């Protein structure tokens, strides 16, 4: 419609796949699919797995008792293989007791028939296997940290202002939790339908972008909010963005990828956000945020994304660097 | 007469081994081995471990009951140490009830013989220890991602074509799941028999290859299918290749390694693929795939690996660069 | 031979620490300690933890039964609180049944004395917590990936030889299992004594060394046994080595670190090795180890660390640059 976003502001992407030759890999990764599922759906499969297993073996216990004929009334002329089985519902309760390992012991397993002994072995092994598998799935779900990515907070929209003479595309990212993100990393990409002289056409060319770090690396130590900018050098594809060329249907998008292993669970998480063409404010520096109180600092997240207007030329970066060079040479 | 591949098209590293002076690498690390196995083998060992423990302690319970003298039909002052034991079947079922902790209670342990108490303690500790170990293997087997690694897709044959002036070696990677692979990192290698002037003989010299990314680094953000093109500079070992020297029996291979951690299980993975000489379609470009739907993008995977020919100067990268410099000098 | 290596050929950093203010942080972190310990030590602590809990609550159950008096040899006149408690052994077996959750049911808990219900709650919670903790520690001890790191193989004695004219220090590294090591990473640090002009005397100075990789990175894909070689440039602290200076009584050592997560367990590992001066063979090359089977490639691990001899200039690499410049000038 108006303009498709590659990744939504909340971090979820919007790309739609089509014409996939389903090889069953979606079904093949049973354990991975369970982890992805929501907790209500996980609990439904959890309940259905146990209930189906309990009911399946309950029918088997009823079947073996019916075949042995020990459920019909008897007077001392018989010894049932599973004691006190005089109804199907008794077999159902017996199945619960075995697999859950409750073992009330009112419905025992006698030494008489060997088939019930084999079925008891099978039910115990199957119960342990399913318990172990559900543990694994629950342990991977309780170790999920995608809900940690939500606590990572970016500015509502980014700016482009002059700093140290040159021009840079600024940005702010914040963390709300008290915990730390070990080995953090901020990638940054521009997504443009970039045409090439040789004749190629790319529907969405993803150009990587440096983080303008001190040592030219991707490492970032994120405790307070930081003005994470990108120096618009000659090679930067943002070198030719006219401020007059900032309107809606300008084919632009600034991906941001904040990575880093969460300290608590030890799981790595991504944070994503895309700045559109009309979501950029030219020449507006960010409001200072990190105040100081008595013996301690103070971050004012109320002013997290407020930007004040600062004067700057309304010229493309090419029209700025070239002009400055000519003036210096003439002088 | 059999052209050997260093890795198969689905990873599957096809390199054998010989003369291994093993010191029990199978042994003293059995936990990694159990993770390696399939589920049929895991189930068999799962059942075998429990059945061996159950049957072993069952014999012990039977033996101690017979030692106390309770199997024989004596109703006078027998006071059996393990109640209601009257065969091996009762002993085996009792061993089930202890180690599995079912505890039916029709076969109890009384205070008579303290040796039964010691055996009960041993079986409980062994049963808990084995349950703990088997749980751990299950956790490490449910957090596997080889079944996810198979979802990553690389085109059947990569192309060489001009892009932005120079010559590059394109490719196409793809993901087939809604989940993301955090911190992807594509390392590319050229495998060849390259011998140094000094006489060194290296049969498979794995030379690394830059990804020609915009920031030098390798980390690539993979949602849509992407072109992974290596720009053939004057240093790249591809700088001396022409489509005339690109028949089948030509010693080349382009290993591609797609690293990255799955966001769900938090386990790092790898996807691998190779490209022989014949499987590098010279002078062709990939078809654009990302269309636009009513309100979002449309990756038409049916056109994932189709290429359309576009003519290019059929010369080596060294000849191309030399000819361009000579033509520019003549013009200037 | 008082030579003191920095690390052994199989890791095991041979450095003794002394005068440590051990303020309990070793003992405060119990779970990490329990992971480090061997299996015989773990089993002893495993058994002792459970047995201490069993005996402790056995005393508690026996004590409350005595206090209620329901263990008196007289049978009737009342109804007991915890049934079938006759001797201490009954109380201990009852403790087993509760904490292990076997629950035979011949020794139940009735409504008589409320303190039994409270003690039952305490024992159940404590038993579950101890079981949960031991499960976690066992799980961490099953994802140990140092035994796998013991199957990473480094050649016993590494070499220095001329390749592409320049002079480089080589090394052979290999894997034995069928499982890859994802995101491998080779670091190489020289341990030497540094006496800077400003008077600094660093006893064990570690200068990192570039691996001379085709992309300038420090990552390599290892399936077949690789050849790792550092190209000795004008900035490498090996730029002034000579075959004379390469005997036993030398302050040289080349620590090599092979990192990377193992694919199965998902655990990051290291493989540490060192090459003393006398453990180097100047001017010798590695035998081609990768053969070709009729159908696929081959690896001849019998000729792993075999180094043939080859002619080589017996002079420092610095002099090679000076001679090279003089040759061009001539
Ligand atoms: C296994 C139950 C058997 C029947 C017994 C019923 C009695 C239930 C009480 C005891 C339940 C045990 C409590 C355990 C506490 C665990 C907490 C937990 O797992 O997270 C609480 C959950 C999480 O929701 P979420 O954040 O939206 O999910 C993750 C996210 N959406 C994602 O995609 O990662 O938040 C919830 O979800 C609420 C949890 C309450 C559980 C109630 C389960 C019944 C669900 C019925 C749903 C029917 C309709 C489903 C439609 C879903 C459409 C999407
Ligand atoms: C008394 C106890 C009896 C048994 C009780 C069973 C109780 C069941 C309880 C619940 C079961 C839970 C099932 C788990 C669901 C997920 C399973 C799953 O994802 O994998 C399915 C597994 C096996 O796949 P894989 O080997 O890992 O696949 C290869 C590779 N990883 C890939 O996927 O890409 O496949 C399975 O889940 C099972 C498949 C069984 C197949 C048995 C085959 C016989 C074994 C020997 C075969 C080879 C023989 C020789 C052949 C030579 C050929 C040259
Ligand atoms: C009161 C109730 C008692 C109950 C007793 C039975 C308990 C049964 C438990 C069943 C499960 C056992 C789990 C073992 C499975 C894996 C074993 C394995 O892979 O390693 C086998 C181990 C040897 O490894 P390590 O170097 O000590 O530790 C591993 C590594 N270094 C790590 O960090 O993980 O070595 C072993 O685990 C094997 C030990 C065999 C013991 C045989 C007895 C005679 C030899 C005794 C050996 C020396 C003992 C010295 C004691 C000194 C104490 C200070
Ligand atoms: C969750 C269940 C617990 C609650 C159950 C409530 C309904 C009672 C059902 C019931 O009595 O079952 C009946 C059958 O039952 C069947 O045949 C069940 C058929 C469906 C089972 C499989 C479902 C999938 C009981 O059958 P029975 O005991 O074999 O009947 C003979 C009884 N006699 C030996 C005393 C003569
Ligand atoms: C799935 C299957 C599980 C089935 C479990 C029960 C199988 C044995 C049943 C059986 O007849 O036991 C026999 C023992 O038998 C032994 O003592 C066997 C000794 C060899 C065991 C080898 C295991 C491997 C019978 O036991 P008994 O001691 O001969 O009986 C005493 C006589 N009395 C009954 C009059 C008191
Ligand atoms: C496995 C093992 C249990 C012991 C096996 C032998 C059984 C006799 C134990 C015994 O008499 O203990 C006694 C003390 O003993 C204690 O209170 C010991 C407490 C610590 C025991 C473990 C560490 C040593 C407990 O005596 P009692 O049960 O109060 O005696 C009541 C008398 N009546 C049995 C005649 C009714
Ligand atoms: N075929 C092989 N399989 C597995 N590991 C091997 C093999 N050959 C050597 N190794 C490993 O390589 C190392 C020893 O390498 P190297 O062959 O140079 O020494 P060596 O056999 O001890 O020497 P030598 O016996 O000639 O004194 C050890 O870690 C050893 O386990
Ligand atoms: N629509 C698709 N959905 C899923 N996987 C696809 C799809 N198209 C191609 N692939 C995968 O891409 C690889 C080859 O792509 P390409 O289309 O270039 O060749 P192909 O003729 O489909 O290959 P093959 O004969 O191996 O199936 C294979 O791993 C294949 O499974
Ligand atoms: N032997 C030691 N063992 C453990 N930690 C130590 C040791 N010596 C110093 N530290 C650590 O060094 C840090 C600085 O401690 P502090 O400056 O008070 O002592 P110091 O450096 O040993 O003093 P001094 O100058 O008297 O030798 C603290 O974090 C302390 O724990
Ligand atoms: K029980």
């Amino acid at each position: 419609e108006r303009r498709a976003r590659f990744v939504s502001k909340k971090g979820n992407c919007n790309v739609a796949h089509k014409n996939i030759r389903e090889q069953g890999r979606f079904l093949q990764d049973v354990f991975t699919t369970l982890v992805d599922l929501k907790w209500p759906h996980t609990l439904l499969i959890f309940t259905m797995s146990f209930l189906c297993s309990w009911l399946l073996f309950a029918m088997v216990w009823w079947l073996i008792a019916f075949a042995h004929g020990d459920l019909a009334p008897g007077e001392g002329t018989n010894v049932p293989c599973v004691t006190s089985i005089h109804s199907f519902s008794s077999a159902f309760l017996f199945s619960i007791e075995v697999q859950v390992t409750i073992g009330f012991g009112g419905r025992m397993v006698t030494e008489e028939c060997p088939l019930a002994i084999l079925i008891l072995i099978v039910q115990n092994i199957v119960g342990l296997m399913i318990n172990a598998i559900m543990l694994g799935c629950i342990f991977m779900k309780t170790a999920q940290a995608h809900r940690r990515a939500e606590t990572l907070i970016f500015s509502k929209h980014a700016v482009i202002t002059l700093r140290h003479g040159r021009l840079c595309f600024m940005l702010r990212v914040g963390d709300l939790r008290k915990s730390m993100i070990i080995s953090a990393t901020i990638h940054m990409q521009v997504v443009r339908k970039t045409t090439s002289p040789e004749g190629e056409v790319v529907p969405l060319h993803q150009v990587d972008i440096p983080m303008e770090n001190g040592v030219g690396g991707n490492s970032i130590f994120l405790v307070a909010p930081l003005i994470i900018y990108h120096v618009i050098d000659s090679n930067s594809p943002l070198y030719d963005l006219a401020p007059s060329d900032l309107h809606h249907h300008q084919d632009l998008e600034i991906i941001v990828i904040l990575e880093g292993v969460v300290e608590t669970t030890g799981i790595t998480t991504q944070a994503r956000t895309s700045y559109l063409a009309d979501e950029i404010l030219w020449g507006q520096r960010f409001v200072p945020i990190v105040a100081e109180e008595d013996g301690r600092y103070s971050v004012d997240y109320s002013k997290f994304g407020n930007t004040v207007k600062v004067p700057t030329p309304l010229c493309t970066a090419r029209q700025l660097d070239e002009d400055r060079s000519l003036l210096d040479a003439l002088t």
